[PDB]
């Protein structure tokens, strides 16, 4: 029924401004302070209401609009970040992250588009971060190494999302210019009653410290998980224990 | 000369021409001996000692890998029991043997290992099997089960050449290894290479936080040993201590190790 109607509605949705970022807070465990946001795509359909990425992203992909979606999300994330910095100069280097789907990292013109977005939004280096999964790196490690260095050289921060799943290669990591590792949600939420998950959480945290990478635990559901991560030296946390992806005006309240 | 060697390999394991030499593994802090890695050497009647890279490939072309693994394990196990009996005061003396790619999938491996422990009357963990990460990345869940059964039979388990390839943090947390070895290359070049320095440091901490004893391979001098122990690395092996020794030479090294 709808599987085909959505495609009709989805065409042009990006240009109409219907797919917009929502912002989930990332908090520094040591001080409790807001340190940045992860921007997450949301489709506010005029009829259907808000729809989550799992329901539209696959269709964006089939229609070949992934590149258009990524440019839009990055642009919207960056503009919001600059608008907040102009309204609250007290902040310094509050960051915003954007997720790239598999292969987006190789799209033609990505580096120029990022440089252009940091320029026009007058952002500091590292203010806008790109989150990728290891699929993009295992895919072709040497190529990933080239692309990632040029994105870092252009001013983008870089985060390795969902770390702990799949290979979680210690060797490949030491050669990639990441500045942030994110512990996947599953490990964080089962670390209290799953021995395997507890070992992955501790190792990732210690590994980040040994490699000078900042570590963000994803999926912090409550203050107890928060406190455990803090005791291990984990840098940041994000999850429903703090807040979901917020609309701009709700996110602005944290500033 | 390739097929000439191949002809010479027929029945060579049988005539006992391929035998183990033992390289010491030592505790870095106290400089004491903890064990040996058993390394195969072919003492050809005419050509003299031939290293594994020159015959190991031939052993596999002829499908003799299992016969070689069996012989090396038996020979290392017999030598270990003799040493342990002549050295009651070294409760932790172990010997290691290397399984080449695919050996852990052999049907009767666990039974063979179990028999070797029994006939040589070895305590649990005295005999270790060293496997590479590639031999495990082929089928992670299969290998996990097989490794667990080897642990349960009383064999020690070491993950050799760590640092190379994937060096998977996720898989290492789930596999029942007791020892992790850092590949020679990173230990050699950690002095002049930021990357190798990072691999060596983080493998040590990862290993230790997982309750694994870490062994640095390729310790070539007192400089590498001191830099490794100032990282808290457990053990080391390498030409800076001794190469793979003949059994008569290893016995002397063992005897001298009693002296502080
Ligand atoms: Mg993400
Ligand atoms: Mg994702
Ligand atoms: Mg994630
Ligand atoms: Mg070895
Ligand atoms: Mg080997
Ligand atoms: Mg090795």
């Amino acid at each position: 029924l709808s599987r085909l109607a959505l495609e009709a509605d989805l065409r042009g949705a990006i240009g109409r401004g219907e797919i917009t970022p929502y912002f989930q807070p990332i908090v520094r465990l040591s001080t409790g302070a807001l340190s940045g946001f992860e921007a997450l795509a949301r489709w506010i359909h005029p009829r259907r209401g808000m729809l989550p990425p799992d329901e539209f992203l696959p269709l964006i992909e089939e229609m070949g609009l992934m590149s258009e979606l990524g440019a839009h999300m990055m642009h919207a994330a960056a503009q919001q970040l600059s608008t907040w910095r102009a309204a609250h100069p007290a902040m310094g280097n509050l960051t915003v992250s954007v997720n790239l789907s598999t292969g987006e990292i190789d799209r033609p013109g990505l580096v120029a588009d990022v440089a252009e977005t940091l320029r026009v939004n007058r952002l500091p280096r590292g203010a806008l971060k790109l989150e990728v999964t290891e699929s993009d790196i295992m895919r072709d490690p040497e190529r990933a190494a080239v692309i990632l260095k040029t994105l870092r050289d252009a001013g983008a921060g870089l985060a390795l999302d969902d770390f702990g799943t799949g290979f979680s290669s210690l060797s490949y990591l030491t050669r990639l210019p990441f500045d942030t590792l994110k512990i996947d949600r599953y490990f964080v939420r089962t670390m209290g009653n799953n021995a395997g998950s507890a070992k992955i959480v501790r190792s990732v945290v210690k590994l980040g410290q040994d490699l000078d990478l900042e570590v963000v635990a994803e999926g912090v559901e409550n203050a107890e998980m928060a406190h455990a991560l803090q005791s291990l030296g984990c840098d940041y946390g994000q999850g429903f224990g703090y807040a979901p992806a917020l609309s701009p005006q709700e996110a602005e309240v944290y500033l």
